[PDB]
């Protein structure tokens, strides 16, 4: 009943943070640490959108993102520090439906989220 969210992310504080912040908005959140983790739980559970980070232990988020779509259309937005046009292109091409660079403002991730889902079925 809720809308599902899965957060792949290692800093933990970030993660948390994001947590509270989407739970309040009524959303109801997953989080992981590590990359290979994050993969298994996308891929075996139902969520209506993804929130990867790029540099993570076992697997980038960039591989996570391409293991992703060869199963599911999921939405996913990708959060990163690496804010060169080649990353931000990377991304996107690679399935990323959002691209936003870190450290980013919670309200600015909150209403790409709505953007995003407000086309969903
Ligand atoms: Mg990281």
């Amino acid at each position: 009943h809720h809308t599902q969210i899965l957060i792949v992310e290692d800093e933990q504080n970030l993660a948390r943070f994001l947590e509270l912040e989407l739970t309040h908005e009524n959303y109801n959140v997953d989080t992981e640490y590590d990359g290979q983790d994050g993969l298994d739980k996308a891929l075996s559970h139902y969520y209506d959108l993804i929130i990867l980070d790029l540099m993570l232990p076992s697997i980038n988020g960039l591989e996570i993102c391409r293991k992703i779509r060869q199963q599911q259309s999921t939405p996913i937005i990708i959060i990163t520090a690496k804010s060169d046009t080649y990353d931000k292109v990377a991304g996107l091409d690679y399935g990323a439906d959002d691209y936003i660079v870190k450290p980013f403002d919670i309200e600015e991730l909150l209403a790409r989220i709505r953007a995003i889902l407000r086309r969903q079925p």
